[PDB]
């Protein structure tokens, strides 16, 4: 009895209702690169045309005599690339204007807005990735896996710094739609097939690491069943201890009998994965510790179509039924369905604290008592002058901090605060003021005074008026 929601599914409109074949309403004759359009084609009569709606006003949707292979339209631009058999032509609706053509050699396998600007192409050997920057062309980034050889080219992933290029064959093997992901590596320029139904590469930064490492999420029905690995993708970052890479099972239930993941989102907001399966099947899990969040039918027609939803760091798309869906956490707060459903006040804390989320202020502050507790007066020290929203920035903090006196073994745990302190040079009131007071009466009112032009205090008027 799952009391509480913690996502919100939304439909924003029906193509129907625009007046949209729902022929026309089909990931051929459909096309979204990204939740700010939707490109469709649609042949009105003997007349071949291309709708353009923008989410953002989809009350006019832009329809445009336009005869191509398929339009798909820069994720933000309203520059389109307009596919002529091998004749990709990168214009833009906006102005009007021919951004950018050229034909290709062999036929794009399949072409994707990859960037604002970028279409990697998939020819049936090769991916070729064509900026609209200038006379830039169609680039072979990589080459088709034989893996994927054949296999129904969906999809095209690629690194969020397009170091790691992910694509996408499948085929229904012996009655099994073996949906296979190909990742190729530019930088070790070396590719890699993986069987997947649905995957995505997420830059997380670890708790307590320094940097984001690039996760690579991917679902995917197998013997094994439908199962979800989030891995990082090249070495962590100096000084980064390395993603834990995951693993975890994607369920079907009896009734989603041959069902399969065939969208996965991440809201890096949250870092929890959406993954939308074949038979509209919604799964919420951890994009951290692929924690299984949720999972349910959202569509009984299938979500061809999704996008990240952006506004809400969701993922948006569109169901059979024209319906531009989308799905996304119900953000009140995350911590209390950790703490309560998920029972983890801990895994409430480590979310937050990656996310940076308020309801484990009571938990951070915890935290503090046992590491203050603990002697880690280092951490604790570490975590309060820099908690978020101040926390445990509050007076009574650096007060905890002055009962406690100077302790070998470690640094004076109040020096430890203290020294944060400075090298965060200004500070708060609390912070400078119960800075300034102890010294004042320690005599060491000079080095107050340098704080004061060192600016490692507030130079407040209450410091002047102590």
């Amino acid at each position: 009895m799952a009391q509480i929601l913690p996502i919100r599914f939304q439909e924003h409109l029906q193509l129907q209702n625009l007046g949209i074949n729902p022929a026309n309403i089909g990931f051929s004759t459909l096309t979204m690169e990204s939740d700010k359009f939707i490109c469709i084609r649609e042949k009105v009569g003997e007349q071949a045309q291309v709708v353009i709606i923008d989410m953002n006003d989809p009350s006019n949707p832009i329809r445009r005599p336009i005869s191509a292979d398929s339009a798909i339209m820069n994720p933000a631009s309203k520059v389109i690339a307009l596919k002529a058999g091998k004749t990709l032509q990168i214009f833009n609706i906006e102005m009007k204007s021919k951004m950018k053509a050229h034909t290709m050699t062999d036929d794009v396998t399949f072409w994707k807005w990859i960037s604002l600007n970028t279409v990697a192409l998939v020819t049936d050997n090769a991916v070729y990735h064509w900026s609209m920057e200038g006379e830039s062309q169609p680039v072979k980034m990589f080459d088709r896996h034989s893996s994927l050889a054949g296999c129904q080219i969906i999809n095209y992933r690629t690194d969020a710094k397009q170091k790691w290029l992910l694509l996408t064959g499948i085929s229904a093997q012996q009655n099994r739609v073996v949906g296979a992901m190909q990742l190729y590596s530019v930088d070790r320029k070396v590719s890699q097939p993986i069987e997947g139904h649905a995957a995505s590469f997420a830059q997380f930064k670890m708790e307590g690491n320094a940097e984001e490492s690039t996760l690579f999420c991917f679902a995917v029905r197998g013997q094994a069943g439908g199962k979800l690995h989030i891995i990082e993708v090249g070495t962590p970052p100096t000084g980064n201890q390395p993603f834990p890479k995951k693993a975890v099972d994607v369920f079907f239930p009896p009734e989603a009998q041959n069902d399969f993941p065939v969208a996965m989102q991440i809201s890096e907001k949250h870092d929890v994965v959406f993954l939308i399966t074949k038979y509209g099947y919604i799964h919420l899990y951890d994009l951290e510790t692929g924690t299984c969040i949720y999972m349910n039918r959202i569509s009984g027609e299938t979500i061809f179509v999704t996008a990240p939803h952006e506004a809400t760091a969701g993922i948006i798309g569109v169901n059979r039924k024209g319906q531009v869906l989308s799905v996304c956490v119900e953000e009140e707060n995350i911590i209390p369905y950790i703490t309560n459903v998920l029972q983890n006040p801990d895994l409430a804390l480590r979310m937050a604290v990656r996310n940076n989320l308020a309801g484990a202020e009571e938990l951070f502050a915890r935290k503090f008592n046992a590491l203050f507790a603990q002697g880690n007066y280092s951490e604790a020290a570490k975590v309060a002058a820099n908690a978020p929203k101040g926390i445990l920035r509050t007076p009574d903090t650096i007060r905890r901090f002055q009962s406690v006196p100077a302790q070998p073994g470690q640094t004076s745990p109040l020096l430890q605060y203290f020294g944060i302190l400075l090298d965060q040079g200004q500070l708060n009131k609390y912070e400078s003021l119960e800075l300034c007071r102890p010294v004042l009466q320690q005599g060491r009112k000079q080095l107050l005074e340098k704080w004061l032009k060192e600016d490692k205090l507030e130079c407040s008027e209450e410091l002047g008026d102590l």
